[PDB]
């Protein structure tokens, strides 16, 4: 419940900002979550994102049949096929709890600011502008008087003046019109619905597992024991999948450390955040929880609004351009796209600005004083693999390595250098087929399949190989290789023939 | 052409994130220029804003009559005289340069991608998709094959091909429908137009001057030779007015050091500015405008879009509100405001959570780690007065003084204290009507008028008396007194009785 | 029980090394105690040394009568009238508590390794290389087997193997040949013997007091219990005068940050203390003592061999130089001779390079860094009078003030800022006879004695013009003058005409 | 011609004032070099030597014939054999040119202060209280008038007032006794006398070479010319011995970079260099060549009078322990002893309290502190080499590694980690019987000769098992290993079973 936020240091110079950028946009630290949906599901459209700097790709699995996402699951299939060294993340988000408001006799009302509106249980009842039915059966048991209900995005704010076993009475403390099956928040209340319900489960135990998804994005995660029941359900079988809770209320602010300590990562909810704590509080929230997940070497990744207005208009606002550069700086490992790229007029737009703000944002790092404030901020006794992490980005940085590569069955040893944000690409050598795409979701790790069984010699020597073709590393460039994480060891290699 | 950006190091608590802020919104620190317009004409709505943390009102002379100005200025005198604890600064902002297409013969052109198009001077020619007028009648003159001309808030962009003495011939880079008389940026191009023209000589000399102006906002400066034009012409008469140049173009950044020398304060026009550098890079150009007008303690107004979804929406976007934040947290004295209060349908709501987010990023700023970063940026022989300055704001945060109090005739004091950016009030008096409305510009300044040929000691008293009446100090508090500012003085007083 | 000792930050240029220093050797900041002797009795002998540095007089009582030293006294009050701008402090260094072995029945014993020697409690019987007498009657009670006793200056050491009630059995631990009545040391054993013997108290209330004495030297001091009986001792009557315990045994180091809160200042005998913890251990003990001392506020003086071999010779050795050298780096307030000026053959020559290497050593001193590590160093929540102390000392660094005029009746304002540890001179001006004769043993502040009920203004006014004739402040400098320490008041004056 | 001289930070508790230090004398970083002489000739005394922490033996070529000098290898040959874990460095300290004043009539002449005294140039001329010889034939093309001529250890001082072509005319300064062919200095004046006479050629070419020593200690070097002079005597055959230039005199301080620069490590002469700069300054000379040292990597010995009052008592002052202490504290790699080990009474004794000195000093330092200051004093772009060298220091510091292995050829690889000054020791392991000698100069490195063309794996394996003989390495302990200094490699191993 304290954090001592420090953005990375910056230095700009006139020369970035003028002169244009010219690198390749997957050539970014940043990685980008793009929300698949019908403005998406051309494998053409699929195959430009992937050269837009589409990194991980999110099933919003809230809405769609298992046939809908499966198509366009197909479909990356192919657009991978297209862009074989782009190895795409497979994310799936999953509906979690809802709470809406029931059905209207006219399918509309105009609620009045100072009156009062009673919300009952009996999801059944025709609903007027003084009595409106609640999907959450446990509402009256959960709210106490003087708590604020939210209704259709927080359109509408109602105070609870009294609770009985069936309904509660509120004040309408706003005047606005409101439609049927509204979402509804309740600030500063825990919401008793299962994290996990049926629906939930098929979508895991039926598309995740089988289509071989990397993520589960857990939507309304509000304590640690919600990440347990996840990984429990996700079995031997799931074992290799990475649950990342949506924190989207202030129950999952509360218990944040413990939700965190479980987690494989962290995706902030800002939108939904938005509507149970104040929205003059989000910024503070994103920057605590951001450095948390930096302190721990957690990825996390940073969603909702960032580029909104580019739904409808080709180019974004000007606070959405610092709101995705001071995201970076921030530290987030992630950014994501939901309806820009999901149902908006300009998907390959968003993600193409997306990246080019990214590379502009990580360019103005001070990657020295980064590093020193990680370290600084850090326990004192580390253990001997994140020692030698920390050596590799220290070396790296001092001699101007061009690449870290780092030969790591589980991905452990990536993330741990990962942690410590050096300033170049971190290349990781993997035979897991899971690992390769699952270590997608830190920030400037690129990864590349190898042969089990192999020496390390000859797995470091393709290696530079591969990255001499990309174009990742030239002759003359000196790159740290780090592996056995007992021996753990780190060399540096020049590039030469 | 260099600067080492840092963000204030921040300090986020769960309480801050939890606890409602039940302060003045006055209070803040970061101040709110506001645009008049007809969404705020009433006498109620001024009143309204000043409430909700409006401290300058921007007339904006791009539009409007000297007499619809007049009017609406004297409806802030009339609030102003219901508020008269909340002096407000008068900034008038010039129309200035611009350049805009001429008529087309049927209201309306759609121009293809790939096609070309004519752009000739002869301002009376009737356009066509195939040939448009344009009001510069340098523009030949001024771009060169290869430039890049952008037309209706850069909707469309043009390749220069041509030019010849009286039209230019360029190819249309993307389509996009266009109307009559619309906007153009000339993208790395000097605009050989008058800074100052008969128009906005009027303006400056026949109601700035005349209504008692306290800033004059200038539009498109490009060189530190146009902020002497606008001082010479303001002459002795409006001597006390302080110019704050708008930077919007690349020429105003190339020559921003000098631009900076000469000016009292700094605007940075967003919104045009991202017509003429690219969208991706504004956020750049913002942090090092920012960081050197800390570092020279030149004040800096943040300006365009930051709450712009509030036009129409009565809650901002997540992304608008890191903009407002990071603004706060980048070091801006001022963050504004145009259509948002001029003419959108929530004005009083935008200031309100405008305030309210200034006083959540003020919160979380690390004081001591803030001024730090600024000693040890500065440059090493100081002046006696500056020393002094610096030590009002140590010891004040060191004993956790309540105010500095500071006795100042032209604002000079006040201003190098402000530069030091203390976490309390700094509560300037002043016998100067110009001073006192002038220090609005900065960060963390309120100001008092008190008599002249005083005691030093019986004005120090009566603000004393006078901070206690406002509740901005309590007996048992410590407050710094500063004057003088040949011997300069920095006395501790606590509170009694 | 812990000290993060840090040296002043050095900084040795060519030109320092090679160029003379040709300043007056009064201006150095590190103050010199003499213990005056035969060596230096005659009034020609004392100017010489107050012109070669010498700032409090020290009457060793541990030898001579109260006329020997009173006939000592009245000629220092001689010499102090033909220097009267070079107020001297008196100090009175108690013999104490003493420990000696008896008489011998042949003058002389050789005492052989492995061999085994009774110490009896009879100090009447005459010893010889089997049993010797030892004046500590409690010996017996306070050893225990395994205890270490060292006999004349250490050169034997005993280990000590039975105890009974009269008389304890050594074995001798090295062979060596001793006198009579010689010094012994009962190492990490606390004696039990009364600080203050009834020949103690009759120097201090019968000289010390009388004729005017501004320190107490307390000779082996090993608990705060040990001050408060000589604090109670003094009265009202001698209330202004100063205790300065002297650090001698383990004792007084563990129990060193109580005696040093119940102190005004610490000693360090170093010879004494040598014969108590290993000699290897003295250099620790000095730069704890010296570090905790700093920190607090207190004045230090370390004491004892630093110029020793200068006794005989007129230059010393390298380590001696450095000895002093680093003393003054360690941060002491005041370095001593005792052998060196009360009984040497080079008095003078003793004193004139102890200010040599004092003036060379305080040059190089990096005090920007010295005063941010005591910055750092000490608790965040300080008094006002402290934090404008602290002003006055930044202020003048940053302005190169050539002066601090400090105005206090006490003496406690200019010993917060000596604490601070400004480069520049702190002038204290004090109506006080007592403060100005007893602010010498705080490094860096020389004394003006000024009238009572006098303005503030008139004051430092006469005081910057009696600098000005000291040629301690020229026109066109700047000096900083701090007093009111409710209005603690720092003010900053060009020196004009 | 600057140096920002930092100590290293210490950290001191009441514990290691209090506790005995019951460790190995040879487990101490800093490294003693030892003067051979009458006093420590026998065998039986030089193994009593090594045991109590002589590193290096220092035959004083000034005195003594190549038997003398032979007879004494030839006895440390047979103290090695007996020690054969303690391989000691040979270091030849040349004679070099000396000045010394002609006989005298009479044996003596008292100079008397204000009278006048010729030097001249015939050496033959039997000398009086008014005129003396002096051996240096270019004296007056040398001196200047006003010059200072310093006669018998600076007992007497001239001031040059006449120079003529065989003889000076000068002022005696100060009143003395002095005997026949005294030294004689010649402060600020170059002498120009050859750096290598035939005497000193002869002990090079027929000494050092033949017996196989491992370091040169050049006297009264005075520019990198005489180095390079030297380099080339030494010649293909000797091109493995190491030139330590001793610094004696102004020349070598105005060139000190420009020796260093060519040099393999210095000799601090601090008694000959207090004949030519003022006593008060050579501690200055002392802090600014270590810091000049550790900057570059160069290996420092501090010389003379460190333990002098060791000659004839059995324990020293207090100034020599803090000189010992501080020396470290500032940095030397070796603090050595002469008349203390070569003729005095207690060599044994004064080599054992120097290595407690040491260890108590170098367990008080602040190692990150230690490490930080280096790093960011260290230019910028370094080598490869360099940064693996220097993640060595920085993983065995942050994992508390008990070794850093370091497999080096030509040693270069283990001064690279000496540099950084490590906690821990460093483990040289070296094919070359010349590098195995030669690092001894480096603080903190212990060296183990192995056999040549072996797998780096197999050495590393045997090295850890002998250091596990030798109690430098338990199981659970981490170390770090080095080797490759194109793949430079830092591996981490665990000792186990
Ligand atoms: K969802
Ligand atoms: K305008
Ligand atoms: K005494
Ligand atoms: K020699
Ligand atoms: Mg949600
Ligand atoms: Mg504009
Ligand atoms: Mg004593
Ligand atoms: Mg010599």
């Amino acid at each position: 419940a304290a954090g001592a936020s420090m953005q990375s240091a910056a230095n700009i110079t006139l020369r970035q900002i003028l002169e244009p950028n010219n690198v390749n946009l997957r050539s970014k630290k940043t990685h980008i979550v793009c929300t698949l949906g019908p403005a998406c599901k051309s494998v053409e459209t699929l195959v430009k994102l992937i050269d837009a700097g589409m990194d991980i790709c999110r099933f919003n699995f809230s809405h769609g049949s298992h046939e809908d996402h499966k198509e366009m699951f197909n479909n990356v299939l192919k657009a991978q096929e297209l862009r074989p060294n782009c190895l795409l993340g497979m994310l799936l988000d999953t509906k979690g709890p809802e709470i809406r408001t029931g059905f209207l006799k006219n399918k509309e009302v105009h609620l009045k600011e100072g009156s009062k509106l009673k919300l009952v249980t009996d999801y059944e009842f025709l609903g007027d502008e003084t009595c409106i039915a609640c999907s959450y059966k446990k509402l009256p048991q959960s709210v106490k008087p003087g708590n604020i209900i939210l209704i259709a995005d927080g359109s509408v704010s109602c105070k609870v003046l009294e609770t009985h076993e069936d309904h509660v009475i509120t004040e309408v403390l706003n005047s606005a019109v409101i439609g049927e099956r509204k979402n509804m928040n309740l600030p500063n209340v825990k919401v008793d619905l299962p994290i996990i319900s049926e629906k939930d489960k098929n979508d895991i135990l039926n598309f995740a597992i089988p289509m071989g998804c990397n993520f589960i994005a857990a939507s309304f995660i509000q304590s640690a024991d919600d990440v347990r029941l996840i990984r429990n359900l996700l079995g031997p079988r799931g074992r290799h999948i990475k649950i990342i809770p949506k924190i989207e209320n202030i129950e999952g602010i509360i218990h944040f450390d413990k939700i965190l300590a479980e987690s494989d990562g962290i995706m902030i909810a800002r939108g939904d955040l938005g509507m149970e704590i104040s929205p003059e509080k989000v910024f503070l929230a994103q920057k605590l929880m951001i450095s948390k997940c930096n302190l721990q070497g957690k990825p996390i990744i940073t969603a909702t609004q960032m580029l909104e207005s580019m739904t409808k208009n080709p180019r974004p606002t000007r606070a959405e351009v610092t709101d995705v550069a001071n995201a970076v700086l921030d530290g987030t490992d992630c950014v994501m796209l939901s309806g820009e790229t999901a149902g908006g007029k300009f998907p390959v737009e968003a993600v193409t600005i997306m990246s080019k703000i990214c590379l502009e944002a990580e360019a103005c790092i001070d990657y020295k004083l980064l590093y020193q404030s990680l370290v600084n901020a850090i326990e004192t006794p580390i253990s001997v693999q994140e020692a030698v992490a920390r050596s590799a980005v220290e070396t790296a940085e001092s001699i101007q390595a061009s690449l870290i590569i780092a030969l790591t069955e589980t991905g452990y040893t990536a993330r741990l250098i990962a942690k410590y944000k050096p300033s170049c690409t971190i290349l990781a050598l993997s035979a897991s087929d899971s690992t390769v795409k699952c270590l997608n979701v830190h920030r400037g790790v690129t990864c590349i399949k190898v042969g089990s069984f192999q020496g390390t010699d000859i797995v470091i020597r393709n290696a530079i190989e591969i990255a001499k073709q990309r174009n990742m590393a030239k002759v003359g460039d000196s790159v740290i290789a780090i592996h056995g994480i007992g021996t753990n060891l780190m060399k540096v290699v020049q590039i030469e023939l």
